[PDB]
């Protein structure tokens, strides 16, 4: 299922969004 | 929070396992 | 360095954002 | 070929949970 | 181990650069 | 619509390319 596809990309956009703020919170500190 | 990171990076892992099995199931049909 | 994956992710993130928009339009079809 | 992309996102899982395996023991330490 | 994370992320850009190559495929097709 | 996922993985591929070489520097220090 292509619309299965899109939601699991959304997850993936959203995790990847909280790594890129560990990652600048670890880079700040 | 570098434990934030790995399960983020676990949840993106499983995200993907699952987009693979989608891809290989529209491939195959 | 840290700073620089930061940002990378970041990228990264955005993209995945629009790879789910551009998927989810093509699932709805 | 879908077959290539079904087959390239199962390695990219396989990546992925390899990544968050390290930076869990990364964070353990 | 970084390095170890350095070469998974390494072999998930190729993987990438695949599956670009052959969504683009499928798109001009 | 698939055109521009081919776009996005593309630069997607880039950046991870770019993320591993970070953490190579990271790596070897």
């Amino acid at each position: 299922e292509l619309k299965a596809i899109a939601q699991e990309f959304k997850a993936i956009a959203k995790e990847f969004k909280a790594i890129a703020w560990e990652f600048k919170a670890i880079a700040q500190k």
